[PDB]
């Protein structure tokens, strides 16, 4: 039998992100958890989500992902 939790975009059955049916997103949500992520939905550009050195800017979401990007 195939293991469908690996494809799950929220792992629990009571994200209300998801379909607990298929464990994917919802028709307009684009996450599920994440930094960026905000009632399904990526955080605006810009939105401060890491705070880092004091002569730098903070780390900031890209309105494109869910995660807070890194700087590397």
């Amino acid at each position: 039998e195939a293991e469908f939790g690996k494809e799950c975009d929220c792992s629990s059955p009571e994200n209300p992100c998801c379909d607990a049916a298929t464990c994917k997103l919802r028709p307009g949500a684009q996450c599920g958890e994440g930094l960026c992520c905000e009632q399904c939905k990526f955080s605006r550009a810009g939105k401060i989500c890491r705070i880092a050195r004091l002569d730098d800017l903070d780390d900031r979401c890209t309105g494109q992902s869910a995660d807070c990007p890194r700087y590397h």
